[PDB]
RNA sequence: UCCAAGGCUAAAUACUCCUGACUGACCGAUAGUGAACCAGUACCGUGAGGGAAAGGCGAAAAGAACCCCUGUGAGGGGAG
């Protein structure tokens, strides 16, 4: 079966954490693990808290062995965006997006 | 045909800030008032003035006790 966890509202652009989810997906639970805690990239404590939360999920609601486990499926979507202003030169303003990201990982054996 | 250089005179006529009742081959949230919502507000302007956006869980809050991951966070998965 497949154990999901979800975690909508990332504060980080969902294309910054694509390249984090690319290299854990289909990886088993504890080589994707190695990948997240050694990333360099912000996103992938995001996806290590999801990705956590996710084998919580499998070892304590569904009773799943745990060394069994993998990255199922993972992906990454847009989220709500932040609208703010950001002043330039002779007066004019830019729209700035503070773009957010979902992250849904799904493990499974 | 009528008697200015004295004064008056209701009704039938005009209108709606409003009160009551009732109606609509009027609108239904970019529409209908600018304004269904804490609107002449926020915001802009020295000022006169200009002037928005924004409604809906469910029949009933019964609005998720408790457990788990997490930073006693967000967010989620079970349970209900």
């Amino acid at each position: 079966m497949e154990v999901t966890a979800k975690l909508r509202g990332a504060a980080i652009s969902a294309q910054k954490v694509r390249l984090v989810a690319d290299e854990v997906r289909g990886k088993s639970i504890e080589r994707a693990l190695d990948i997240l805690t050694y990333s360099n990239k912000k996103g992938a404590v995001f996806v290590k808290k999801c990705l956590n939360s996710a084998i919580a999920n499998a070892e304590h609601n569904h009773g799943l062995d745990i060394d069994g486990l993998k990255v199922a499926t993972i992906y990454v979507d847009e989220g709500i965006t932040l609208k703010r202003i950001l002043p330039r030169a002779k007066g004019r303003a830019d729209r700035i997006s503070k773009r957010t990201c979902h992250i849904t990982i799904k493990v499974g054996e």
